[PDB]
């Protein structure tokens, strides 16, 4: 994956709700490894399922986004969980 690509997918589409790892719309679901697991949603497929669909109150980026887009997206997610989205 291109994650420095994913970095600027980021941008463009999750950090209104997600920057910082954290989310403005349901607190608790953050985008920390501690979070991400309890949630199994700690690796690239879980990610990129629900970025492609949406899930409760997050929409869905199927339409608007390539899969390699969302890929892409998914791996800086997790590359970002693993330094604490320090
Ligand atoms: C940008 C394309 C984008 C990404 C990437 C993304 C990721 C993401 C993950 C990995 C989760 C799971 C977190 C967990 O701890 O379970 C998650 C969850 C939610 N998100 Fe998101 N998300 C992206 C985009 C957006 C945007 C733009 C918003 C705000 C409008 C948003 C919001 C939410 C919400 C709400 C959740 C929780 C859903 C639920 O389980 O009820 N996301 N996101």
């Amino acid at each position: 994956a291109d994650i420095n690509h994913g970095e600027n997918v980021f941008t463009a589409n999750c950090s209104a709700c997600h920057a910082g790892g954290n989310n403005v719309i349901m607190p608790e679901k953050t985008l920390q490894k501690d979070a991400l697991s309890t949630n199994q949603m700690n690796s690239v497929g879980a990610i990129t399922y629900q970025v492609t669909n949406g899930k409760n109150a997050m929409p869905a980026f199927g339409g608007r986004l390539s899969d390699d887009d969302i890929e892409d997206v998914a791996s800086f997610v997790l590359s970002q969980s693993e330094k604490s989205w320090n």
